[PDB]
C-alpha cells in the first residue's frame, strides 16, 4: 500500500510560508542587479538599468554579440550588423535558418551539422506546426534577440571560480539572451565554461533532439507572445571552511521518503536539487537528457547560467531562484517526450521571483564502485552537498526542506544508499529536513526510511554516523579484493550499532 514513509511531506517547511523577510533589492559589490529596483512592481515588465547600453569586452564579463568589439573580417566589419542582416530574412525552409546562422559563423560552415533541426522541421512537425514555426515563432525569436542592447543594457559579470557573487536579472532579459543562444550569436564561445550557443542541438541524428526542440520552442512561444514579468537570481556559492564531520554533534533532521513523485512537482517551495555536471547544465545544449538536462529544458531560464557560470570546483555550487516552469514531460533519455505547455502557479517573493529554488551540485563520477567509499571521496560528496544546502546568516526555521533523490547514481556510478546517507548528513549539518524521491524504487524507500529511523531513535549524531561510514571503509572496503565488499553498507551499520 504505502507510497511514502517518515515525516508527512505536509509537515516540511516550504517557501514562501517559511521564508525570511527579504532585504531591499539593491546592487552591491557582490550583487549585480540589471533592472530598475525603484520601478519593480508585481505584474509589470521590469525596466532595464541602465537606460542606455553599456559595453564591457574583457575576461570578467559576458562578451555580448551586440558589442562594437564583436568584429568580422571584410578591414573589420560589425558582426552585430552582419547578425541583423542575416536573421532579418524570411524563413520558409530549414536550410534558410541554417544559412542565416552560418553567415556570422563562417568558420563553422563545414563543422556544424543541422540534421536534427532539419529533421525536426521537416520530418517531425506537422506542416501547420512547421508553418507557425517559420511564420511566427522564429521571426518573434529573431526580434527579441536583436532587441538585446535595449534589454540587456548592463554588462553581465562572469560567475568565476572562487567568487561569491549574485546576478539578479529579469526573465525578459533571459529570453533575449536565450534567443541569441538559439541563433548561435555569442562570440568566442565556440574552455572552463559550458557551451551556450545552441549549435549542438541542431546536429546529428537523434530522436531526443526533436523532443528537446519541442520543449524549447514551447518556452520561446510563450515568452515572445507575452513578456514574463519576474526576476531570477543566480548565486555562485563557494565555502572556505567545511565541518569536521567526525566531530559534528548535531542531530539528524526529519525525513520524508517516497517512491512516487518528482522533485519538481512534489517538492514545490523546497530546495530542489539539480544532479548537476560540474559544467552546469551538462548536456542540455547537446546530447544529454537525464535529470539535470530535463530540468534545464522545462525551466529554460536555467540554461542562461551556462553563459556566465565557470565550471564548479569541489567546494562550489550554483543556486538559482525564480526560474519558471514552461513545459511538462514524460519519460527520460530515450523515452523523454514533451507533453504540453505548463502554466506555472508558483507565488513570487518580494523580488518578483517564482518561489522556486534550485541548487546545482555535481557528484563525482565513480568508474570504480568501491572508490566512493574512500574517506576523501565521502568527505568530498558531504562537503559538496553541504555547500549546496547551507545558507549562511539564515536561521533553520526559515529554511525549506531539501527535495532530492538518487544524486550521482545512474551514469555516475553512485551507490544510492551511501548517497542517501551522505545527503542526510549534509542536510542535518545545514539544519534542514530531507524529502527524498526514489523514482519508482519502493525497496530503496523502505531501506532509507528504516536506516533513518534506526539512527534517529538511537540518537546518533552526524559525527556518530560518519564514524560508522569510516568503519565500513576500514573493515569492509579498504583491503577488499573484489569489485564489491563482503557485507553491504546498511547491514554493516545495523550490526555495528546493535553490537554496542
Ligand atoms: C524528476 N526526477 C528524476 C530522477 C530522480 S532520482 N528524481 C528523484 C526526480 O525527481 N531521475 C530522473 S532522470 C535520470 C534517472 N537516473 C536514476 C538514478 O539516479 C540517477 C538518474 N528524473
Amino acid at each position: 500500500d504505502k507510497k511514502w514513509l517518515g515525516t508527512p511531506i505536509e509537515e516540511m517547511r516550504r517557501m514562501p510560508r517559511c521564508g525570511i523577510r527579504l532585504p531591499l533589492l539593491r546592487p552591491s559589490a557582490n550583487h549585480t542587479v540589471t533592472i530598475r529596483v525603484d520601478l519593480l512592481r508585481a505584474g509589470e515588465v521590469p525596466k532595464p538599468f541602465p537606460t542606455h547600453y553599456k559595453d564591457l569586452w574583457d575576461n570578467k564579463h559576458v562578451k555580448m554579440p551586440c558589442s562594437e568589439q564583436n568584429l568580422y573580417p571584410v578591414t573589420a566589419g560589425s558582426r552585430w550588423e552582419l547578425i541583423q542582416t542575416a536573421l532579418l530574412n524570411k524563413f520558409t525552409r530549414p536550410q534558410n535558418l541554417k544559412d542565416a546562422i552560418l553567415k556570422y559563423n563562417v568558420a563553422y560552415s563545414k563543422k556544424w551539422d543541422f540534421t536534427a533541426l532539419i529533421d525536426f522541421w521537416d520530418k517531425v512537425l506537422e506542416e501547420a506546426e512547421a508553418q507557425h514555426l517559420y511564420q511566427s515563432i522564429l521571426p518573434d525569436m529573431v526580434k527579441i534577440a536583436l532587441c538585446l542592447p535595449n534589454i540587456c543594457t548592463q554588462p553581465i559579470p562572469l560567475l568565476a571560480a572562487a567568487m561569491n557573487h549574485s546576478i539578479t536579472m529579469s526573465q525578459e532579459q533571459i529570453a533575449s539572451l536565450l534567443a541569441n543562444a538559439f541563433f548561435c550569436t555569442f562570440p568566442r564561445r565556440n574552455s572552463s565554461y559550458p557551451d551556450i550557443n545552441f549549435n549542438r542541438l541542431f546536429e546529428g541524428r537523434s530522436s531526443r533532439k526533436p523532443e528537446k526542440l519541442k520543449t524549447l520552442f514551447c518556452y520561446f512561444r510563450r515568452v515572445t507572445a507575452a513578456a514574463p514579468t519576474g526576476l531570477v537570481t543566480f548565486t555562485r556559492q563557494s565555502l572556505e571552511d567545511f565541518p569536521e564531520w567526525e566531530r559534528c554533534e548535531k542531530p539528524l533532521t526529519r525525513l520524508h521518503v517516497t517512491y512516487e513523485g518528482t522533485i519538481e512537482e512534489n517538492g514545490q517551495g523546497m530546495l530542489q536539487v539539480d544532479f548537476a555536471n560540474r559544467f552546469v547544465g551538462g548536456g542540455v545544449t547537446s546530447a544529454g537528457l537525464v535529470q539535470e538536462e530535463i530540468r534545464f529544458l522545462i525551466n529554460p531560464e536555467l540554461i542562461i547560467s551556462r553563459l556566465f557560470t565557470e565550471v564548479l570546483d569541489h567546494n562550489e555550487c550554483l543556486i538559482i531562484t525564480g526560474t519558471e516552469q514552461y513545459s511538462e514531460y514524460t519519460g527520460y533519455a530515450e523515452t523523454y517526450r514533451w507533453s504540453r505547455s505548463h502554466e506555472d502557479g508558483s507565488e513570487r517573493d518580494d523580488w518578483q521571483r517564482r518561489c522556486t529554488e534550485i541548487v546545482a551540485i555535481d557528484a563525482l563520477h565513480f568508474r570504480r564502485y568501491l572508490d566512493q567509499f574512500v574517506p576523501e571521496k565521502m568527505r568530498r560528496e558531504l562537503n559538496k552537498a553541504y555547500c549546496g544546502f547551507l545558507r549562511p546568516g539564515v536561521s533553520s526555521e526559515n529554511l525549506s526542506a531539501v527535495a532530492t533523490g538518487n544524486w550521482g547514481c545512474g551514469a555516475f556510478g553512485g551507490d544510492a544508499r551511501l548517497k542517501a546517507l551522505i545527503q542526510i548528513l549534509a542536510a542535518a549539518a545545514a539544519e534542514r529536513d530531507v524529502v527524498y524521491f526514489t523514482f519508482g524504487d519502493s525497496e530503496l524507500m523502505r531501506d532509507i526510511y528504516s536506516m533513518h529511523i534506526f539512527l534517529t531513535e538511537r540518537k546518533l549524531t552526524v559525527g556518530d554516523v560518519y564514524k560508522l561510514l569510516l568503519r565500513y571503509y576500514n573493515e569492509e572496503c579498504r583491503n577488499c579484493s573484489t569489485p564489491g565488499p563482503d557485507i553491504k553498507l546498511y547491514p554493516f551499520i545495523y550490526h555495528a550499532v546493535e553490537s554496542c
